[PDB]
């Protein structure tokens, strides 16, 4: 992945930071996948995440190809979701939808699923051929019993309006997050360790 | 804390970064108390950490009092340590000390204990009254199998010098930490969520 053209199919700054801190240089081409699938049409939440990440990356690969006629070597997609008692929580639409989210996470242990898709692209016969490997990572996260005192002061953050489930763990999330169990970078947005473990089995 | 002067008794920036990111402002006054507490004088490693945090905070309370004789209202002391199968790891001495720490932490699971002391002071009647509350938080942390010359590179960066166990949480872009179990702000240096839980207990 030194010589290979790598692009990242997300505009999330926290994913960029994780990958760039790891030494990987990549282009950032956010995906135009405005569509989002049906959650009930999947067996498991991480299945819905791995597919949403697949479509994000394939939208980027088929847009770069049919516009530059360049097939990027690798396209990376990712989708981070949250589940509470089975119900799937994506990212909020307005500030008080964060409340409806945050009020449900409160006092409870939930899962963070991030499905990743590594799309290897090659061009032949004016067609973009795609070989896509998918995987996911789960991290359990416990929220302390949250009063609405810290709830509104935490929606007034402006912080949760982009995150999955309406929360982060580093800035102001410290009062929210009692404990996490599993890959912690997966909570922040990208399961970096599992991602580097994957690549070596596709190559070797 | 709405009307009182707060003092933090440590020079580590990530402790300061955490608490100010929590919306609490204060003043940084490091402690002149060496961590020469005899470890055999304790039964548990967290008892040692709490006692060390107490003395650090108490020294700052005294020095700020034997100077101005206007006792700051609450002074916070913290001590973070790492344990690997009973062995206590603290801040490294040289680079060889920082190197051996991580390569023993290699691929193994260890415990991170941070002990916190909240010292309440009162000086109205020409003398210092100090009432302290101590507590700790433990997080288990597993490291991945990473080669020696690569974490010998992490030692050359200067990052291991100020950290318990000789590592921060974004070490090697985040590939040194495979998993965490517990509060992760406890790992970087300060158990904010537990500290907030305590602060409301001291009062109401």
């Amino acid at each position: 992945l030194l010589h290979k053209r790598v692009v990242l199919a997300s505009a999330s700054p926290r994913r960029q930071e994780i990958l760039s801190n790891a030494g990987l240089r990549f282009e950032v081409v956010p995906s135009k996948f405005k569509e989002k699938l049906d959650k009930a049409s999947f067996a498991t939440p991480y299945g819905y995440a791995m597919e949403t990440a697949k479509q994000k990356a394939l939208e980027v690969a088929n847009r770069l190809y049919q516009k530059d006629l360049r097939a990027p070597d690798v396209v990376i997609g990712a989708d981070t979701i949250v589940t509470v008692g089975g119900l799937i929580l994506e990212k909020p639409v307005d500030k008080q939808d964060a409340y409806r989210m945050l009020s449900r996470l409160s006092g409870r242990e939930h899962s963070v699923f991030t499905g990743v898709a590594i799309v290897h692209c090659s061009s032949k016969d004016h067609q973009l051929d795609t070989r896509v490997s998918e995987f996911y990572e789960e991290t359990k996260v416990k929220f302390s019993e949250l009063s609405e005192e810290l709830l509104w002061e935490y929606v007034h953050s402006g912080e949760p309006m982009d995150k999955a489930g309406g929360y982060g763990i580093q800035a102001l999330g410290g009062m929210l997050v009692e404990s996490v169990h599993g890959d912690f970078l997966n909570v922040v947005g990208f399961p970096l360790n599992h991602f580097c473990k994957q690549l070596v089995k596709l190559y070797y």
